[PDB]
């Protein structure tokens, strides 16, 4: 990361070098790292920053996982790369598992991942190490869930995650909660809550929240989550990134 | 193994699959699939298909090709594992050479890059393979091109393209082609001709293009060139975006199968 602090993609270019090290370190997937350049366009469409669609989902998800009886956070080789300490944290913050779950499952990812999991967590509750389960719908290798983790979950946190996975789990009645920076993907429309916004600013800004209504009342936790309405959400990142784009073109160089 | 074609997102899934082939024969660089999702995400918003904005830029890019006296198409590592077989299709149909170019030059990438285009055609001659001409205004690993391709080229083809280069040409007075499905990046707004479509349509329709104009007239011909404004055409790209994202957001996106 050897660029001036001032530079305007500093970050990005920052998280571009962790992604690729994800798949150095063998937990990061090929088609994980094309995920990530989804991400890093609707993200500099967005403004790389938490919009206020966001925000508002967020508020939702941590209300709702606070309810949950048994909250679940998923982790794949993106989310082990970029926020491996972040995902941590979230679970404790919200009294969740945590779980590997991954769309190519292998002997090494799963380790790889719960070894860097372990590196900011030497005894940390990680399940989907052995599957035993299968969400209902999918190709069996995609659909493995862990009896104890997911298999069991009112409520789960997927973030990026491929669009019949959400499908498939919203189909089989658990409330599903994404962070993707895609509005427009299946994942996304597919979902009960729908963040989006950059997992690096999402999730410590949900830990942030849960502490925030760390002392919520069962009753104001229900009237959030009772008030949101993930269609508006979605339209409303849809007309902001329109908005970035009229100004994004009256900006920068161009030629005559 | 493969994604069933039943599947909605097959095509989608599909050059997913070939890029990551692609960087599995190393042709690809790990960044390259980093490349092809950026391109996803504004495929996305452009409803992934080919819009009439494009479609205009890519006859003008015909015809001005037809008409170049020394045309050049540049090939990189995405392209590679793509559409190799177009990328040889349209050299062919509109007589330039080609050249590869990458952002990451090593001896192994460029082999590889060249096997795969050679599969398509064991008797293509490919430019490239040790570019000796450096290219001022760009950094001494990224601005070598070959003597008797780019560097002698009236107008050429950089497809994908990093925008310090599409820059660099124009500066070095080429007229630079590409095709890019950002229309706010530097090199869509640097080139001459500004195509915004997936690589993965707009090669095989200007295949199709070239074979159909193949017999047009210098008139005609300068005349479609003549008559092309690419600043109207990035506006125009963007105004069908904007449009598009209006109409989806009053109709509403949530729960919804398709688009
Ligand atoms: N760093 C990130 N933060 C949030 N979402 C991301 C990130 N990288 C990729 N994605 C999302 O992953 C999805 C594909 O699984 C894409 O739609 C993309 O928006
Ligand atoms: N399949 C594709 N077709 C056309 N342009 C693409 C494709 N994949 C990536 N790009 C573009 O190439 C640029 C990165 O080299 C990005 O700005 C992106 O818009």
């Amino acid at each position: 990361v050897n660029i001036p602090k001032s530079h305007p993609r500093y970050w990005s270019l920052y998280y571009r070098e962790k992604i690729i090290e994800g798949m150095e370190k063998g937990m990061t997937a090929k088609a994980g790292l094309i995920a990530h350049g989804r991400g890093e366009a609707f993200d500099y469409l967005i403004g790389e920053r938490t919009i206020e669609p966001a925000e508002r989902a967020m508020r939702a998800a941590v209300a709702k996982f606070l309810l949950a009886e048994h909250p679940v956070i998923s982790v794949n080789g993106n989310v082990a790369a970029l926020v491996p300490k972040e995902t941590i944290e979230l679970a404790k913050a919200l009294n969740a598992k945590l779980e590997i779950n991954l769309f190519y499952r292998t002997e090494e990812r799963v380790r790889t991942i719960a070894e860097e999991l372990r590196k900011y967590d030497p005894e940390i509750e990680i399940l989907g190490i052995n599957p035993t389960k299968r969400i209902p719908g999918l190709e069996h290798e995609r659909g493995k869930v862990d009896e104890n983790g997911i298999w069991k979950a009112d409520v789960v946190l997927v973030p990026l995650e491929d669009g019949d996975r959400t499908e498939a789990l919203v189909r089989m009645g658990k409330f599903v909660v994404t962070v993707d920076l895609n509005p427009l993907s299946r994942s996304a429309r597919m979902a009960d809550i729908t963040i989006v916004d950059n997992i690096v600013r999402a999730y410590p800004r949900m830990v942030e929240l849960a502490r925030e209504m760390k002392d919520y009342s069962r009753e104001e936790l229900l009237k959030i989550v009772g008030e949101y309405d993930n269609g508006k959400t979605l339209s409303d990142v849809l007309l902001h990134i329109r908005d970035r784009l009229t100004r994004l073109a009256e900006e920068g160089i161009w030629r005559r």
